[PDB]
RNA sequence: CCAGGUCUCUCGUCCGG
RNA sequence: GCCCGGACGAGAGAC
């Protein structure tokens, strides 16, 4: 994916839109209690712990475009992968407009509680002006729609998240793409029963685990996988992906039966911004914040690796292929083993940059063990050893613990972390438990049992 | 006084059948 | 006790 242009966008009668320049994030009452490497990211260009030009190393990630051609494996794919979509009879109609706004079974209600994009960010509006879950009212937001249409730029924000130190020096913050809400609502009119089919049906089918539980789905991943693992991160995935790829989807959009809205992927192809005073354009890549995003990569994804698959092990059997993506993340599976250093090889040729699932250096053979998904392991119970643990990793609890957005929200945050570790085993969790009430706060904190959880899993099967 | 997207899942608070 | 639905908030995860 790459940049195309940029001029302040003043010259070409775009307003400004500067952000916040402050995190919101402050050192948590547990910030010592607990150890970390990671700071809240880099806001702005004015940031001490900045080693590096701000604004090269945010819009670093758009390496340009490889390939423009879907050649012969991109097609085989496109054709496997859309053959395996025609099983679930995706509903392939346009979705009215009250239920693109205000959701439907399988796709949630339009989040009123972030902002409504370009012109409305402009002009002081917000959603809730627009729209009323309570009386499901269309006609405010079908006037706005007659009168902004849609095609609009897409405002660019700095993620407030953690970072680690290499990605606090490197000025290496996180960029999303605000979707403007019309665009939002003409998204989900034309695609809402394909995110809603995506939605119901977590699986090898869709080769998605969006619409997942991992403390659920973790126990019928093993079971669908085939024999032989391998598994995948992408880096910069978004912006590492080439037109080719985004035909290969209109192709497989085609095929399922969605050929008249195909064109709304050109506008994701293809697409403008708004980022403080500047204003671009970009031709491939993801832009991270549209309608679809994740269900548009983990379908990308599908394309990706049966590609690879193809051009690397001449008569591979692509029914015989079972991964789960959820975007970039993937584990997969194959009745034979197959070498993630080669398909990453490959990779290279149409612009990707893979990796192991855990951004390691190095390929290893993949095993029930060492494999992740979603940052968790897999680990049998040992009671039940056929009901699998999405085993967390106590550093990651650490990290998030160490933080708040707002001290208010201790009980809850701090309780959400503890669904998370117990995973790791009484053992752990009850240490956990002990640091957590090293201090006052804590001890103010309502925080479950192991056992609790231990009966709430089993019982949830 | 507020600025920061598209989502999934879970937890919590409150309100219903 | 067991469901089912609603509104708000939070954490995690993908981008
Ligand atoms: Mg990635
Ligand atoms: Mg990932
Ligand atoms: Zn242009």
């Amino acid at each position: 994916g790459e940049i195309q242009w940029m001029r302040p966008s003043k010259e070409v009668g775009y307003p400004i839109i500067n952000a916040p320049s402050k995190t919101k994030l402050e050192p948590s009452a547990f910030h010592y209690v607990f150890e970390g490497v990671k700071e809240p990211a880099v806001l702005t260009k004015n940031d001490p712990r900045l080693k590096t030009d701000f604004e090269e190393a945010i819009f670093s990630k758009y390496v340009g475009n490889k390939i423009t051609e879907v050649d012969e494996y991109m097609k085989e794919a496109v054709d496997h992968y859309a053959g395996q979509l025609m099983s679930l009879d995706i509903n392939t109609e346009q979705m009215c407009l009250e239920d693109a706004m205000y959701g439907t079974d399988g796709l949630e209600a339009l989040d009123l509680s972030t902002s409504a994009g370009y012109p409305y960010v402009a002009m002081g509006k917000k959603k809730r002006d627009i729209l009323n879950k309570q009386t499901r009212d269309t006609k405010e937001m079908q006037k706005l729609l007659d009168t902004y249409g849609i095609n609009l730029p897409l405002v660019t924000y700095v993620k407030d998240e953690l970072r680690s130190k290499t990605k606090v020096e490197q000025g290496k913050s996180r960029l999303i793409e605000a979707s403007s809400l019309n665009d939002s609502v003409a998204m989900r009119m034309a695609f809402g029963n394909l995110y809603a089919a995506f939605h119901k049906n977590p699986g090898v089918i869709t080769g998605s685990a969006v619409g997942c539980d991992p403390d659920l789905f973790w126990s019928k991943i093993p079971v669908l996988m085939e024999e032989k693992l391998f598994a995948f991160d992408y880096t910069g995935y978004d912006a590492s992906l080439s037109p080719a790829w985004f035909e290969a989807l209109k192709m497989v959009l085609e095929k399922i039966g969605f050929g008249d809205r195909v064109d709304y992927i050109d506008y994701l192809n293809h697409s403008h911004h708004l980022y403080k005073n500047k204003t671009y354009c970009v031709k491939g890549g993801m832009p991270s914040g549209c309608s679809g995003t994740s269900i548009f990569n983990s379908m990308i994804n599908n394309l990706i690796i049966r590609t690879l698959l193809l051009k690397t092990y001449k008569g591979i059997d692509l029914d015989h292929l079972k991964m789960i993506a959820y975007g970039d993340d993937v584990i997969a599976s194959y009745p034979h083993e197959v070498d993630a250093s080669l398909l990453a090889q490959s990779g290279k040729d149409y612009g990707l940059t893979m990796t192991p699932a855990d951004k390691s250096a190095t390929f290893e053979t993949v095993t029930w063990e060492n494999v992740t998904f979603l940052k968790r392991f897999f680990r049998a119970d040992e009671k039940y050893p056929f009901l699998i643990h999405p085993v967390m990793p106590m550093k990651e609890i650490h990290e998030s613990i160490r933080w708040t957005k707002d001290p208010r929200n201790t009980q809850d945050h701090v309780r959400s972390l503890c669904l998370l570790a117990w995973h790791n085993g009484e053992e752990e969790y009850n240490k956990f438990l002990a640091k957590i009430r090293s201090v006052p706060i804590g001890r103010a904190l309502d925080l479950p049992e192991y056992s609790t959880l231990y009966r709430r899993w089993l019982d949830s099967f």
